[PDB]
């Protein structure tokens, strides 16, 4: 309740010029956020550990005894595609993603940050869905042929595919040969990303800064020049906090990090109490709440009217949209 | 007493009467020698970064980021002195070194940075041609070569020389470009039998995406030598032989117990060496 | 004669005496045996592609693309058969042939898709293993090779064995794979002299290209052979002392008029067969 302002004065200098800079961009229409794993998975959806426990026992006849190496986890279901056909991969996907599941707080709060884009590596549509509860109409792209055909100019960038065209494992990318073929396959898919994270402000919502996604992400900014572009902000809400040896290498690596861990105290496996700790933290910097100075409202009304000196008269009938 | 694989040796045995076989020798060869797996070291730059060991099975993401986390905040004289306290030591030539240079290969890849396979040419007195630097491939002088493909420590024991961290694996056509084009040439060329790895390895996966770029029926198969303790899967040998391998596995081959390494490794190529 | 000359043949006769001396055959060589050049082939097609032929000359455009539209709108029959019509015939060999081989080269790479270096071998007796397609990398009978980079006739004379189209030249790393890679091995590891091309050749442009991926001083400087009639300028030979092409120019080392080819490439190489 009141815990977030006893949480705010306790934030430092690194993470208090992150909230100003992700609210100011919010505000500017310049805000994008790069959608995870981690908000599909706080509205139960399959897993892909959960695929993964069905091929190799459909392919080797017994489940698991072990954990699974980083061999064998990338390589199971590309096994049984190549063995076991192309009709029983899209029938696993069929039988475990037919859910229509909830969609959690979070995709709430992702939404009222007011993004310009939302892109994705979800391939699920629980995204999809709650963009379309509310007034503002998302163009979705999940193929090719989307990107020129494109209608409203916000896009719902699913840059891992989408279901929309049926429940067939050739519109999403899962496999191995997906993840190497993918700049030849999805060459405007990467350009329409690569283009949005130069021109907007990122955040990334559900990762753990070791990914497929964040590290071939990090190697495409290692070849920009310097100080030529804005450096993503990243969200982590895991249960150990983050060492300081780590948050300097990401932050060489260009990744502005907020560790949910290093702001509340919380339990192990109580993912909605980091990720709304981050998220309510950004909101209610918005919705003024952490103001608490009494010169803090002095550059508010400042910044908001310090415009309107170039003209000579304003009406007080305007000055009900100047401050929202 | 062996399925489809007396075809397999066969060739190799003609491969080794024409001298046109090249053995790609691993890090499952050298860890017989009492060498230190690397590990140990990734061990020592967690516990020196993070002020304590490893307390479980860490992640993969720090399995080649505390390499290159150890090189960007504590430096690099303090990266190369450890280089020198793990790798200043002496191991004895094992068994296996003499069994592949018993049958006299074309020449020898090696993703391995020591020198025991490096001792055991000059003690047998087979004359080969150490190429570990891109210096080293316009002044060879010798048409047999000994390509170590990740370095060593021969200009001594830094950084530099050798490729460890995850920038050398991903910068790596950019940085040693005649190594790697003079490993595929010897691919294309002469036979070449993989011995000291898992079938998911960095160097070994890296490969079969080149395989499949190149025209079918264009190269001749590799052969692979799995001594892994547990047997292939039916459905995991089938998807080795449909992407280039040609698997010769030690678990079917021979009957032993969990950490028999030395046992394994001998009793494929011994049925390799007595053919001939 | 200047030192910078001298120094080209010092090199030269002790990489001939060595064995490590590579010619790389061009498209000099097969016009002094009057082998169809292919702009009246260009002209074949545009006699009957616009259906009128060439009233002025021609754009770097339509050296490109004349081709390419024969193929797609006559079809493929008509396209093979004008590669049948002028490709029918036995030319002779040129002496320069023979000054090529007469310093016992260890591997010949041309671009050219005649016999005529075919020819030359068989009757000199120098037995080489030609390699024109892919399914010749690893069917290699031999460690001398004879490797067309541009493919031959030898399967047929149709469209699909040679690179001439405008599609032909881009999907090259996509066709040829193990040649572009068997060619570059040899350039590393020897001493290769340019016999053949202008200054602006494609495929000359494409060798500058691939020196600049590599490193500093990692490499021998190859040598290149000019026989235009103009003497280069000395401001033109510093940008190719950098770039990787040092230059024995044929139009410096003696007198000849504007037509006189066959006198200016036979005076580099007695400079080169005199001093073994």
């Amino acid at each position: 309740g009141e815990k977030l302002k006893e949480v705010f004065l306790m934030l430092d200098n690194n993470v208090v010029e992150c909230i100003k800079e992700i609210t100011e961009s919010s505000r500017n229409g310049k805000l994008v956020f790069f959608v995870g794993a981690g908000v599909s998975t706080l509205s139960d959806y399959p897993q892909w550990w959960r695929l993964v426990d069905k091929y190799h026992e459909e392919l080797y006849g017994s489940p698991k005894k072990g954990n699974y190496s980083s061999d064998e986890y990338l390589r199971i279901p590309q096994i049984f595609y190549n063995v076991k056909g192309e009709m029983a991969f899209d029938g696993i996907l069929k039988d475990f993603f037919q859910v229509d599941k909830p969609t959690n707080p979070i995709h709430d709060k992702i939404l009222a940050m007011n993004p310009a884009h939302v892109i994705t590596t979800n391939y699920d549509n629980l995204i999809d869905t709650a963009c379309w509860k509310r007034g503002k109409y998302f163009s979705v792209i999940s193929a090719e042929e989307d990107v020129a055909n494109a209608t409203s100019s916000r896009y719902l960038l699913k840059v891992a595919g989408d279901f929309r065209k049926g429940f067939k494992g050739e519109n999403v990318v899962l496999k191995e040969d997906d993840y190497l073929n993918y700049d030849q396959n999805y060459p405007l898919i990467s350009n329409l990303m690569k283009t949005i994270i130069a021109t907007h402000t990122i955040v990334f919502i559900g990762y753990g800064l070791g990914d497929y996604n964040i590290n071939m992400l990090l190697n495409w900014v290692r070849k920009l020049q310097k100080d030529s572009f804005h450096k993503p902000f990243f969200i982590r809400t895991d249960p150990s906090p983050i060492e300081n040896e780590t948050l300097i290498y990401y932050e060489n690596k260009g990744l502005r990090i907020i560790d949910a861990a290093s702001l509340i105290d919380s339990n192990e496996y109580d993912y909605l109490e980091r990720y709304s700790a981050v998220m309510d933290l950004l909101i209610e910097s918005q919705e003024n709440k952490f103001i608490t100075k009494d010169d803090e409202v002095i550059d508010y009304i400042y910044g908001k009217i310090s415009p309107l000196f170039a003209l000579q008269y304003i009406r007080k009938i305007d000055l009900k949209h100047v401050f929202e």
